[PDB]
């Protein structure tokens, strides 16, 4: 017997929800039955009552149960995501994704256009000439032909639009900011997942563990929702349904310390210029961070196998990410991705 | 540069607002400039952070600054309110309403404030209508009622038309929020004294702080059974507000010879049932309902007495109980309700 008064009442009492309550709430939102006030109340209360992995998993599962799927047998078993919660990072994630795909690891990303001038995943890709708004059959064909696909959230999650509007109206991060990485409709089993919210990274890791994903959930100790080069990073390594928390230092692999002012994401047009520069062989702090993050995604991919060893997996990941840039394979993959969109 | 992201961000970080921020928010809400999502976010966030008296006082201040006032010099300086937050989840008779009539009949001017029920079968305003009292009079006529009858009723929707945006969000989300505190703090006649019920034990102290800041003489009451009234089934917690300060007491009616009642004996019904119960009490029916009415009327009289620095607690209660009982026993309360009904029918 579920209801808003009951569910919101329980959250304002600072109590974890009973099993299925988060799911009921998200289903109401997804079926268009929740008024904007109810959506907003739920998002704030869930946020101020620290969400648990069970609750966030319930929200993401309901969202996925409403999403358009990709066609049967079109997503490889070892596809990876590279994505962060933001709250930015999109330049790094996007470049790293292209590098990973160029290395031979299939990548399927998922995202929105940004509400600000600060680019979303989608905005930077469009600036580079990639057609981001394609239907399931064409994303599958992209993945097969180019090695990478992008699922536009507005297209694959049409029932989420009311929630999206509420989030923009309240304008501050909530539990819904966690769901991007957890609601990729291609359902990749691996990924490098950035989380800006240090206290919630462990929660996201828990959700991925329940799904038997091989993921590195990463939080830069300088706040970045990516593996940073300015200092150490905290990694929640997810494999075989378990989570190990680690401190990671890229200097151990010979990466120079950089400054934060050098790495943050900006608008889509500037992100686009930075992509072209890095993929064209420009050296410096941005390249290093892209390489490190690409390697991280390759390591997560390697973890799909029970016989993967941490330090050797990192060394291979770094070699592969560097080579994908240095040979021009990453630059050529982007060009082939642009051409894909222009040829139907 | 105040904004919703700023204010909501601060509340969701579990931080108290800066001075002026709650006021800014409430003012956006009252002028129709707040989206429903923003209203609901604000109400919920503030509730979970734990509102301060400064914050709640700002909200109520903004409401009062937008309300229709009564004409100048028409509200006596010692007028009292008898009103509560509601939301106690018990279907009780309209104890504040019955106590208000008794208090007015004892000679203390009363200006009540209210709406038609949120989640009981019958609110104070619904029960008054069923008795034949006109609830929806304007400022001039409320002031005239106060002068001619000794009591007036300010219909919350009539006096706070701009609250409609907040009210609708409250109804949509259902859960109690800080907004549930505002009714008793926003009587448009601005009485300086009152017996104020609070269903939410954790927020009563906050309400008491708001009244202390305005230099009101108020008893903020929470029955330890959960009632937003002085109860007869058990003890009540009272936050006594006098001289700009608050002190917390526990009140036991056994100390004044009241027998313990059971909660189901104070149960009410629809507006006709509760109207019938008002008629029975004013007519001299003895029993648990009368006891609770007499106790609550006495509490409002004690609050009124506290407008003087000289008032002492136990003498005040004894006087209040004598006055409340006499007002019923002499027929003064029954006659005042009749005179109130007649006043309204004569336009
Ligand atoms: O606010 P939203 O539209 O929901 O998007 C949140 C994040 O998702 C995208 O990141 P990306 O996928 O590039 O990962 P990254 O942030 O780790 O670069 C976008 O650039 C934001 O950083
Ligand atoms: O939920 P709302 O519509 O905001 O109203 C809250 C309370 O206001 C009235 O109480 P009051 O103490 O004035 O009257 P009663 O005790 O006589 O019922 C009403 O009867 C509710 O109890
Ligand atoms: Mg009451
Ligand atoms: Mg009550």
């Amino acid at each position: 017997v579920p209801s808003w008064p009951q569910i919101l009442g329980r959250l304002t009492d600072n109590r974890d929800l009973a099993r299925g309550q988060a799911a009921w709430a998200m289903d109401q939102i997804m079926t268009g039955n929740a008024r904007p006030a109810q959506i907003a109340a739920f998002a704030v209360a869930m946020t101020m009552k620290a969400p648990t992995a069970d609750e966030v998993g319930e929200l993401a599962g309901v969202m996925l149960s409403h999403a358009h799927p990709l066609p049967a047998d079109t997503v490889p078993d070892d596809a990876v995501d590279v994505v962060g919660t933001g709250g930015n990072t999109v330049n790094l994630s996007t470049m790293a994704a292209i590098v990973v795909a160029a290395a031979g690891v299939p990548v399927v990303k998922h995202g929105n256009r940004a509400a600000s001038s600060l680019s979303g995943g989608a905005d930077t890709l469009e600036a580079l000439g990639v057609r981001i708004d394609l239907g399931p059959d064409l994303v599958a064909r992209s993945l097969a032909e180019v090695g990478i696909g992008f699922c536009f959230a507005a297209r694959f999650h049409p029932s989420y639009r009311h929630a999206a509007a509420v989030r923009r109206e309240i304008g501050v991060p909530t539990v819904f900011n966690l769901l991007g990485p957890l609601t990729n409709p291609a359902r990749p089993r691996a990924g490098l997942i950035g989380c800006a919210f240090a206290d919630l990274a462990e929660v996201m890791a828990g959700v991925f563990a329940a799904r038997r994903s091989s993921v590195l959930v990463v939080h830069g100790d300088d706040g970045l929702d990516e593996l940073t080069t300015t200092t150490t990073s905290t990694i929640w390594r997810v494999a075989a349904g378990s989570v190990d928390k680690l401190t990671f230092d890229p200097a151990g692999f010979g990466f120079a310390r950089a400054q934060l002012d050098q790495l943050a994401g900006g608008d889509a047009q500037a992100n686009a210029a930075a992509v072209r520069a890095v993929l064209g062989g420009a050296r410096g702090p941005v390249r290093d961070a892209v390489v490190l993050n690409a390697a991280g995604a390759i390591v997560a991919h390697a973890g799909l196998s029970s016989r993967a060893e941490w330090l050797p997996a990192w060394e291979e990941g770094l070699r592969r990410a560097s080579a994908a840039i240095d040979t021009g394979a990453a630059e050529q993959l982007l060009a082939r991705w642009v051409r894909f969109g222009r040829q139907i």
